[PDB]
Order: structure tokens, then C-alpha cells, then sequence
């Protein structure tokens, strides 16, 4: 337990591996995924800007106030006292002999080096020289520093690893590929755990993100008028006994969530301890909440959960037919999109009471009141052209024209033909905010299956903004969801507690053809998701 | 280093206070600040009878004790006099305080019971209590004991000296939003010994609203801590109005420690907006500082979230709701009853510049009330009769609640794409939704625009009238009101005025009551609400141009 005694942390970067027999893309993925380093001398990816400004913030960080107990407890373990305090970088030869002169050493930072082949009169009397990995336990219990960072490269992340010399790993996740040679040790889950995961950024043409691994251990005045500003809050749960939270050991051994994503998961588990349970329109039960805001930064990345694998084909395809206008089922059924398929069917129709609709004749749906809204609805096949009000259009006009607007909304919801519907729309509307040449969306969600729609109405109104903005020649901003009526069906109940407790990768990004400038030129190949890390698939209904 | 004997020995103060039944008649118009909550007690006893709320939180407080911390505390006290079985805190009352408790509750449980007076002796008490007749003996006996901390818990006598003395550290003052007679006071607090540094939610019990605030006495794993410092690294930006906002005008403001009450999701959004928000041009040309997407939430179970920071009167949006109620769209009916929140939008000027030159003036065209009765009709004119024409939502959206609670589509909706161009102006409230649970109902309004300074504080009020309205005529009970903020600004010229209603500290909300025999949405009159116990600050006017 010497690792926890003097502090000893390790801080790397870790990318993706390319390879021979398959580059570009893998089938199933872990946190070994991230592995590496470096390749040819220097690192795999030219630089970046982020993780470096995050390095540099960590490895010269301290709290002097703090360097108290560490003082009260490497002395009293040394068995003897140590004879403006800074941080300590540990590095091999290779590693230092990287940097370049200009920048070497790193300021502010207590450096070190390990190697068999260098004379300590060969550099400075401020970069201290180690012959072995022990030699540095010493040189710690005699200098002032208030933690000590193992900074690279492999050969010595490997040695301090296994010799059990690891406090903490602060990993960070550069999520796309490069050719390598040199990689970080797998990582062994029983003795290093995940504790904390930071938000998500776009550096250098990539996502990122921090997370950090810990050793498995295997005034006071307001704070009492806070205990009594609570006297009148809940025990426990309603749903204690129902969902215990000792099967969330995972998401709750979390200490920092701030990746994205937990937006998504926190809503599903305020709903599991605090949800009503009520029988809704299908006998199916549910557990519910009214009333959610969820936000993503689509200039940092794609919110396409990662806690389980998501297609997305389907979908774009479905705003592909929204656009053009169209309410004809069967077009979708003939590229295999079967997400309206048991709304359309003569049964669905008939207990609807649309004993007169055609089979996959979904009435006035999206696509006819984005395209035609308070035009009179025949039949799927009818020319359509130049009749009711193409909101889409005006929108896009709006946003153009003028962009500091407050009506730029697009209406689903025509009170007027819901009737007509093979189901009211569950997403009511979108407005659109514009500032500074940036698109920000929300859209309001009337009914949320937070288990298995959500998850598909998040990548669908992400794709849509990021259409809408560039036809409009402007950057995406935020896609903001609003959700009224939350719910998650007991039968998903088994699978998200599963969800739950897995940890988020790196979000995905979105990239569109760039020539496409009119949103109805839009075609299934323009999209393209890159660098998707997943988790594997899940069944909600456990029940198959 | 000048140790005060309030703090060594931590004494605080803590009662519960009402409003008092001397208001003069020449002004109907009332002037309300803290020392409108000073009634302690009437005829020996409380005024009001009983107020179970409060008496739990008396009860927590009082009992409460941190075993963990006391060791720093012991450490304290020995240091100050010169020296080096369950825990318990201490309650002082006066002997007329004493009295007045039942039988079955004396001595107070679980707490070192203290009684001040001069006319009785320990040889005239039975129970397990220390008689003091003087407050020095009371800080020689706290020197003496092993307590947690010390309650001064009344009667009025007992709290004026020991405030007089300065020997409270701090007052934990409940405000009971209602009033009774009463013959005895808390002293009047001295703000600049005195101020506030925090407020609580607001909550309902025994026919009352009623919050808790505390008051000050004015001052002249280290692990996980810096993991949190790295995951700020990038929070370089702080914040671009900052330097355009002096965040030093809000000193009161930001000197609050926990601010709870419900008024702050609105007052806190106000100061997002002014901090963070983004300079833009307005169609008006006013300019506004704005944000995209905002979530408030309030309790209309525990109270009517009508704002206190300020002045506000709800004849007028009441009307306006009836109105909306009854399908018109006829201005005229409004200006009749005085009530011009339309006015400017019916002039021949504006109709014109909405290219309505065919309009009537005040004719407002299909908004809201024709919306709500008679969605997809084809809008004629005011005088027409519309009856049996179009979509009646207002009335599908009250059966669904009665017939099918668990419905996920019951929803009023006002945004008539059709109908936009016709409307003198399209509608900043988008649409409603209900939720309904074990008997109770809820509602979410989403709002398109929103004027923080102006429009908001009588939207808030508007749908809370609403939802309770709702509820009543179908047996329900009302819940939840939650306000969706969709473009969300404070416009320039509202700033100033805004900056002071932020330094301001909200007064428990008041509360709203409907005839109980109206059982149809339609048969609800102007005299069937009535807002109760509104205490406010002064009015003031967003837009300081004269
Ligand atoms: N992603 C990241 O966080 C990092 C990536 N890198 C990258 O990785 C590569 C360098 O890693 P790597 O090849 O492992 O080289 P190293 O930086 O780990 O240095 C290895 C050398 O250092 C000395 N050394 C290490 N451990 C000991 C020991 N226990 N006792 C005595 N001497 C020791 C020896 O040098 P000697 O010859 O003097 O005996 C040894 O040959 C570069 O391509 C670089 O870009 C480097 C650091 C961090
Ligand atoms: N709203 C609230 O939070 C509270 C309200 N109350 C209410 O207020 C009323 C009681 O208040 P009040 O009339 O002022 O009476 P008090 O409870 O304050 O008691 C006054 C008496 O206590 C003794 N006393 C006070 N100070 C001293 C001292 N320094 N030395 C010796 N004895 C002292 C003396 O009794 P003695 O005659 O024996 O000499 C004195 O007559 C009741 O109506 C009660 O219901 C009470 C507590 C809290
Ligand atoms: O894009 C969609 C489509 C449907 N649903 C869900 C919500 C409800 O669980 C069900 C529709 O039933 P109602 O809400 O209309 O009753 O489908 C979504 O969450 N997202
Ligand atoms: O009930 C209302 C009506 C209007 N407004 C405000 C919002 C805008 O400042 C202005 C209307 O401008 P547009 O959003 O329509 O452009 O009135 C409100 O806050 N609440
Ligand atoms: C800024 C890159 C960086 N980021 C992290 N998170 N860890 C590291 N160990 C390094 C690093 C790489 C090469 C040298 Cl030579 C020194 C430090
Ligand atoms: C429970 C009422 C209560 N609430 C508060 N906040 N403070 C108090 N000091 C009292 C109180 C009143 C009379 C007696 Cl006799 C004892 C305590």
C-alpha cells in the first residue's frame, strides 16, 4: 500500500488501433479499445490541444493547504521525517527524449527519468536521474512535492502496473484511429475500477473525453440549516423495495458523471426510484414522470447512446420521407423501415376507426403537415403540390431572414386532422433558436418509451438540426428535449438496471455531404457516423 | 479575535411568527416587509391553533444533533473558559413559555429543558428541568454541560432580552402566512445586526402557507476535491455579460447561502439570462439579452406561485381567461371590463401592419379562445356564432381526464399553423398537456417567447388559475404546474428594474380559492377566485421611461 502512501498517479492518452485485416472499424468493443500510445518516437495523432491543456492543468496543479496529511503520513510510514511545493513527472529516456528542447523540461513540474545509460551530470541538478523503479520510492521520501505523475511512456507504465505502484490511471479517450506501434497494458478490472467520467469535446478533428480509474480499495453552520431545510423530505424511495439501488452498484460507485449520456440514464433512474406506476393504453404497465429537459452540444459531438448499440438507417430514412411529404407506409416497408408497419395494418386502421384508410395509408402524418398543414387529406397517392402550408419552407426561410425570430416553429400537433391520424404525433414540434451563426433546436416530446424510443427520437432530431443548420449556412448548437408524459415499461425494467450500470464511451460524430444545400436533396449515403463505440446490443424485453 | 459568547456556546433563536390584525384603513393599499410577521402568541397560547408542519420542523431542529462535530465544539468551549449519556441540545423558555406546554409533553423530549423565572424555584417544579433566574447562570450552566447546541424557543419577554444582549447567533424564523389576534410580538430585527441567508420552500398545513428563513448576525476524500478542479480545466469561460452586468449589484442576492423558495427558479432564470445571455436585436428593436430552453416547476398543492418581488394583480389575466374560456375573440369585451392587456394589438395600426386590412378593429382574428372551442373552423368574424363548428378542445381535453387519466395526449393546443396569418398575433403559449395521478392533476404549458420581466410572472399565474380550474371540474386534486421556456429574454430596458427585484427576498406565497360549487369550466365568474394572503413588495415598473 506504498502507492496510496506517496501519491503515485499515472496520466496517459490512449487512442484507437488501425489494422491490416480490418482497419477503420471493430465488432466488439471494451475499454481495451483505447490503447495507443504512441508510434515512430512520437504519439499517433500529430498533437491535441485539449488533452494537452489537460495534462498540463493536472500535472502542475496543487493544493498546498492539502500537502498536510500527505506530510502527516509519508513521514510517519518512512519511519523518519522528510528532509511552494509542485508535482513530480516520471518518464523514460524515449519519452523524454521526445520533447523538444524548447519545451523540455516541463515547467513548473519536478522532473525525473528513468535509464540504465544516462549520467546524472549529463543534465540539470533539477531533473533528478533513477537507476531502478525503487530508486524513485526514495528520492519521493526526501523531496516536497505534492503528487507524483507517471507520465510514459509504455515501458514504464508497464512496470509501475503490475507492480502494483499505481494509485490512479487518469485515462483519456482520443476516440479515432491511428497507426501505432507502441501501446498501454490492459487494464485488469478487479484491481483498477472506473470512477469518474468527464463531459465530451471535439479537439483537433476528434472526440475525447476523461475518465479515471482508482485502486480498488479491495462552514459547518450551513451545513446543519441544511439538514433542516430538508425535515420534511422522503426516507427512501417508492420504488425502493421494487428497484433495489444495490443493482446499480455501478452507476452509483460513480463519483463525477458528467458525460453526456447521463442525462439519458439519470432521467431513467429518477424515473425507477421516484416513478408512478400506472396501466397505460396497451395493459402494459409503466412507471412515469411529467416533465424532463435533456441538452446536447452537437458542436462537441453525436448523442448516439453508447450503452448499447443503436442503427440508425432506418431513421434518416424516415426524415428523408418526412421531407419529401409523404404518408404512404408502403414506401417505407419496401426499403424494410418497419417502424410504422403495426400502425398501418386493416386491424390498427379499423379499431382507429379508419375503416375507410387504405392499408399503410397512415393519414395526415408528419410529412403532411410539415409539407401541406390545413391542406383537406384524400389519399396517400394524391398530388399534394402547393397545397396548405408548407411549414418547412417557411421555417428555413425564417431562419435565414431572420434568424433572431421567436416563431420559428415547425407544428406536428393539427388538432384539426388528428382523427385522421393512424396516431396523434408523439414529437408535437421543434422551434428553432439562431445565434452568432449557430442553430441551436428543441423539440417537445408529448409521450417518451424512455427505454426504446428516446433513445431513437434523440439521433432523429440530432440528424434533423444538423440538416436544417447546414442548409441555412450555419454550425449546429444544441438539440434541447423536452419530454412531457416519461415513462419506462416494466418489461425494460431488467435491461435498463443492465444499462445502467454500464459506463459511457466517447460519443460518435456526425458528417454530412457537404454540397447538400437544399433540404430536400438529401439521400441515404450523405449520412455517415464515425467512430461509433458501443457497448453491445440489448434486448429491452428481456421476455424475447 | 474578540470570541462572542453566542458563538462559544452556540445560541440561537427559533420561533414561528403571524401576521397581525392591526392593518389602518387610510391606504387600502398595505405596505409589507419582515416586521409584517411578528404575532407570537394570543391570551397565553398561539394565535393559530396549531400548525403540524412547523411543529416538526420545531421538533428537528431542536433535536437534532451532529455527534461527529460536537468534539470540535467541546474543544471550543474548554479553550474559551481555560480548559484542558446521549448528546443532546439545550432549550431555554420563560417560565409563562413553560406553562403553556401540555403536561404529556413537558419536560420537551430528547432535550435538556432550561426555565427561566424569579417567582418559581426548582422546589416548585416536578419535572427533570433546570431553573435559572437570571441569563448570566445560563452561559455558567452551558459551561457546565455537554449540549450540542442552545435554543432560545421563547416567549416574547425571553427572546427580546436575549436578542437585546446579542447573544443569538442566529434566528430560525418561521413565517405563517395568515392572521390571528395576537397581544404579544417579536421584537422588530435590526437589519444591520440582523440579515437574512436563507430561505426555504414554501409549504401548506393547517389552511396556511408558510416558509422558514434564518437569520445571521451581521459580520463588523481530498481526492475526489481535485478530480473536480481537473474536470473544470475547460470552464475557462466564465461569463461573457459579467463584464456588462456588475454581478456586484446583486449583493443581497448573492450573499443568500440556500435560496429554496419557488420564486427563485424564476428569479434564478432572470439571472442566467443576465450573466450568460445573448445580446440579439428584437423584431420590436428593443434588443434582449436571451437563452434557449428553460424547465420551472411549482407546487400549486403547497401554494399559488404569484411572485412577491414585486407588485401584481390578476383581474385582468382572470377576465382574459374567462374570455379565452367563452371562445371569443372579440377585444371590445375586454376593454369593457377595463381590461386592456389586448388593446394595442386591435388597433386599426397594428391590424394593418399584420396586413389585416380587412379586419376589424379589436376583431383579434382566431387566437386562443376561438383555438380552444372551434380548432380547424374557418374564422369569420368576431360577432359570428361558431357553435358546433370546428374542433371543441377544451372540452375533449376534460374528458379525456375524467374518462382516461392515463391518456398521453391530452393536450390543448393553440398553434394553429393554418391560422397564424389570421391572428393579429400568433400565440406565445403554444400548448398544454395533463398528467394525471393517483387523483391528482398536473399540467405543463410550453411557451415559444418569453418576456421574463413582463409576460412571465402573469403566464406563471394564468396556467396556475388554469390548472386549478381544470382540476376542480373534474374531481381532481391540483399537483404540479410546469412552465416550459422556449426563447427565454429580459429585454434592455428591463435590466435596471429587474436588477433590483433581484435583491429582494420573497414573502411565502399566497393561495388561491375557487367557488367549490362551480362544476363546469364554462360557469366560472369573476368573483368565483379569490387569492388570499398576498403579501408582495412594492410595486415596481420594468420600464423606468418617463
Ligand atoms: N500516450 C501517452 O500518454 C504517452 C505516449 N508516449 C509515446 O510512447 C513512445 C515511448 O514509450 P517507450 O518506448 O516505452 O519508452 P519509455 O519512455 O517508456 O522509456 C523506456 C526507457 O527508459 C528507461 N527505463 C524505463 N523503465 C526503467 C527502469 N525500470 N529501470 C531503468 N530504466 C528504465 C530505459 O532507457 P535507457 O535506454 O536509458 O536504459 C528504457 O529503455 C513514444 O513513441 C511516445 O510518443 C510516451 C509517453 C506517454
Ligand atoms: N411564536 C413563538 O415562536 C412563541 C410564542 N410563545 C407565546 O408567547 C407567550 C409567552 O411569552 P411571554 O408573555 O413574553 O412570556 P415568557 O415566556 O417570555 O416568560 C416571561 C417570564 O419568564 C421569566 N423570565 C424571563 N426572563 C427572565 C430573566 N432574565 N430572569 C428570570 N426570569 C425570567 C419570568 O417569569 P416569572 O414570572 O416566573 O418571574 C418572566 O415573567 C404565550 O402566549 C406563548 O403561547 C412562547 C414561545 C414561542
Ligand atoms: O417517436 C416515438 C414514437 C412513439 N413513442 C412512444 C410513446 C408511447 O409509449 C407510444 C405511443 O402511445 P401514445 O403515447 O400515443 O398513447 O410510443 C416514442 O417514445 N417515440
Ligand atoms: O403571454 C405572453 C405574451 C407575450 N409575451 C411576450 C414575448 C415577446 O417579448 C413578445 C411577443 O413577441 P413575438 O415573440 O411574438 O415575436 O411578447 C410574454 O412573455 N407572454
Ligand atoms: C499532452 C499529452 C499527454 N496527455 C496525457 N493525458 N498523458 C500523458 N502522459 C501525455 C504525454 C505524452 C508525451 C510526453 Cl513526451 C509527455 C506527456
Ligand atoms: C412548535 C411551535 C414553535 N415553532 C417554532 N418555529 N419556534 C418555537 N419557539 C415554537 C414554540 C412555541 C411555543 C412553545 Cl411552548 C414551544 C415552542
Amino acid at each position: 500500500q506504498v502507492c496510496d502512501v506517496f501519491d503515485i498517479y499515472a496520466i496517459c492518452v490512449c487512442c484507437k488501433v488501425e489494422s491490416k485485416n480490418e482497419g477503420k472499424k471493430n465488432e466488439v468493443f471494451n475499454n481495451y479499445t483505447f490503447r495507443g500510445l504512441g508510434n515512430k518516437g512520437v504519439l499517433p495523432w500529430k498533437c491535441n490541444s485539449l488533452d494537452m491543456k489537460y495534462f498540463c492543468a493536472v500535472t502542475t496543479y496543487v493544493n498546498e493547504s492539502k500537502y498536510e496529511k500527505l506530510k502527516y503520513k509519508r513521514c510517519k510510514y518512512l519511519n523518519k521525517e522528510t528532509v511552494k511545493l509542485q508535482n513530480v513527472v516520471v518518464m523514460g529516456r524515449t519519452t523524454w527524449e521526445s520533447i523538444p528542447k524548447k519545451f523540455k523540461p516541463l515547467s513548473n513540474r519536478i522532473n525525473v527519468i528513468l535509464s540504465r545509460t544516462l549520467k546524472k551530470e549529463d543534465f540539470d541538478e533539477d531533473v533528478y536521474i533513477i537507476n531502478k523503479v525503487e530508486d524513485l520510492i526514495v528520492l519521493l521520501g526526501k523531496l516536497n512535492y505534492y503528487k507524483c505523475f507517471i507520465i510514459g511512456g509504455s515501458v514504464v507504465y508497464q512496470e509501475f502496473l503490475e507492480k502494483k505502484l499505481i494509485k490512479k490511471i487518469y485515462f483519456t479517450r482520443i476516440n479515432s484511429t491511428y497507426e501505432c506501434d507502441v501501446f498501454f497494458p490492459e487494464i485488469n478490472e478487479n484491481e483498477y475500477q472506473i470512477i469518474s467520467v468527464s463531459d465530451v469535446y471535439t479537439s483537433n478533428n476528434t472526440t475525447l473525453d476523461f475518465i479515471i480509474y482508482k485502486k480498488t480499495n479491495n462552514d459547518d453552520e450551513e451545513e446543519d440549516d441544511f439538514v433542516y431545510f430538508n425535515f420534511n423530505k422522503e426516507k427512501e424511495e417508492k420504488n425502493k423495495n421494487s428497484i433495489h439501488p444495490n443493482d446499480f452498484q455501478i452507476y452509483n460507485s460513480l463519483k463525477y458523471k458528467y458525460h453526456p449520456e447521463y442525462q439519458y440514464l439519470n432521467i431513467i433512474y429518477d424515473i425507477m426510484m421516484n416513478g408512478n406506476k400506472q396501466s397505460d393504453r396497451t395493459g402494459v404497465g409503466v412507471l412515469s414522470k411529467f416533465g424532463y429537459i435533456m441538452k446536447f452540444d452537437l458542436s462537441q459531438y453525436f448523442p448516439l447512446l453508447t450503452t448499447k448499440k443503436l442503427f440508425l438507417r432506418g431513421i434518416i430514412e424516415e426524415l428523408l420521407w418526412f421531407i419529401r411529404g409523404e404518408t404512404n407506409g408502403n414506401t417505407l416497408l419496401n426499403k424494410n423501415v418497419r417502424i410504422w408497419e403495426a400502425n398501418g395494418t386493416r386491424e390498427f386502421l379499423d379499431n382507429r376507426k379508419l375503416f375507410h384508410r387504405e392499408v399503410n395509408d397512415l393519414g395526415p402524418i408528419y410529412g403532411f403537415q410539415w409539407r401541406h398543414f390545413g391542406a383537406e387529406y384524400t389519399n396517400m397517392y394524391d398530388n399534394y403540390e402547393n397545397k396548405g402550408v408548407d411549414q418547412l419552407k417557411n421555417i428555413i426561410n425564417l431562419i435565414k431572414n431572420d434568424p433572431t425570430s421567436r416563431r420559428i416553429l415547425l407544428c406536428a400537433w393539427n388538432v384539426k386532422d388528428l382523427d385522421q391520424m393512424a396516431l396523434p404525433p408523439c414529437h408535437i414540434l421543434c422551434q428553432f433558436y439562431v445565434f452568432d451563426g449557430k442553430l441551436s433546436c428543441i423539440m417537445y416530446q408529448r409521450s417518451c418509451d424512455l427505454g426504446l424510443g428516446v433513445p431513437f427520437n434523440i439521433a432523429s432530431y440530432s440528424i434533423f438540426t444538423h440538416m436544417i443548420a447546414q442548409v441555412c449556412n450555419l454550425q449546429p448548437a444544441q438539440f434541447i428535449h423536452v419530454l412531457g408524459n416519461a415513462h419506462v415499461y416494466n418489461n425494460h425494467i431488467d435491461s435498463l438496471k443492465i444499462q445502467l450500470n454500464r459506463i459511457p464511451y466517447p460519443f460518435p460524430t456526425l458528417k454530412l455531404n457537404p454540397d447538400i444545400k437544399n433540404i430536400e436533396d438529401f439521400t441515404i449515403s450523405d449520412f455517415t457516423i464515425q467512430n461509433y463505440v458501443h457497448h453491445e446490443k440489448i434486448s429491452m424485453d428481456m421476455a424475447a
